[PDB]
């Protein structure tokens, strides 16, 4: 309807599809909703995976938004130091209902300067990266202050939707997709925390993570920096 | 040697029972994930979010694993005789044949459930029984080579299970921490067990035109393979 709640998602390159795919589904299941996906352009957008996602809008074209949500993935380090998509990110929080993120899309908000004094919390492997843009580091899975909403890792995603349903509508309604959703989940492993995956695995992970995480370290230091000045 | 992985991927799929799963076994190493419908190109979910069929069924490779989602279109597919006739071609040789949600209704369409456990979604679990099925109430069921999730976000789990089947514990758990996979839901209500009565109530009210038509499609399809 022409009353619809306007949610948009930034759709960037090297995206980690379920970092937006989780949260459209769940919020794409609310009364009235319109769901944008918005690049520099519509068209197709390829995620990490090679899933390909196609942009429903240009930032130009983008209605102004009740909730603006960034996600994570490989892409993000570009977009820290991208001035058109962070200009965008500024312009759509000055007046957004909720301004969010999943995974290390918090990393594109506080590029932006939107974690100054804020409680934040983003991928597991990232969070050492939030305190050099100003956030509060929370070591918690979905994270509030104020009207800014931040998810954990990847399949955090879905903690963060249901958590944002419940703010956008109230808990009746979040309890019922829930339902829908059949979200009573039962994990084969016990690996999704640092805290208890067995000890090989933090490590095998970190080993892996390690040049990723210099290569952010620069990044985030540039971007703080522009901060400053 | 690449394990080849194939989803079908249908107009009014439910996305997030394929691209939960996608993300998981994409993922994974030496695996190369095919989007299957009659031609490729764009597919349109139920929200209204656009995917990408990278294959048509006749350029699908063999496969080592088939999945079949769930969503809004299963009903089509239970009376297309090309989809079931695609999906029996690739149970013969595929080293497991799998599904999640109401996905599973397509697998017993097709005739694959005769006398296998298997689980769907919580509200359409009595269409399981008339397609051969003994029915369990387990969130992800294990019958040989066939491998069923429960409702949408079942998927995760389902695929998880299944990475440590195709490879081992080991590689499944370094997957389960690259996506943080420790959920931390902030209600009760995943399940009609634990969610507040007036939740059940209005849940089963929302679904009960489409369990109505798929009651009448499900006999349909049963009655073809009796014949």
């Amino acid at each position: 309807s022409h009353m619809a709640v306007q949610i948009g998602f930034l759709l960037f390159p090297e995206v980690q599809q379920l970092d937006l795919t989780g949260p459209h589904d769940v919020l794409a299941s609310l009364p009235d909703v319109q769901v944008h996906l918005i690049w520099k352009e519509p068209g197709p957008v390829v995620a990490s995976s090679g899933l390909v996602l196609q942009a429903t809008t240009s930032f130009a074209d983008c209605p102004p938004l009740d909730v603006i949500c960034i996600p994570g993935g490989t892409g993000v380090g570009a977009l820290m130091e991208d001035p058109q998509a962070l200009a965008f990110i500024r312009q759509q929080a000055a007046r957004a209902r909720y301004v969010t993120s999943v995974c290390t899309g918090s990393l594109v908000l506080g590029a932006a300067g939107l974690l100054q004094g804020k409680r934040a919390t983003t991928h597991w492997a990232y969070h050492e990266l939030l305190a050099p843009l100003g956030a509060i580091p929370v070591h918690e899975r979905v994270v509030r202050d104020g009207n800014l909403l931040t998810g954990a890792g990847i399949t955090a995603g879905i903690d963060f939707a249901l958590t944002l349903a419940a703010e956008l509508f109230d808990a009746a309604t979040a309890q019922r997709v829930q339902l829908q959703l059949e979200y009573a989940p039962a994990p084969p492993f016990n690996a999704g925390s640092p805290d208890t995956a067995p000890a090989s695995v933090v490590q095998q992970a970190r080993q892996r993570a390690a040049d990723s995480l210099h290569k952010r370290r620069e990044i985030t230091l540039r971007a703080a920096a522009r901060l400053a000045a």
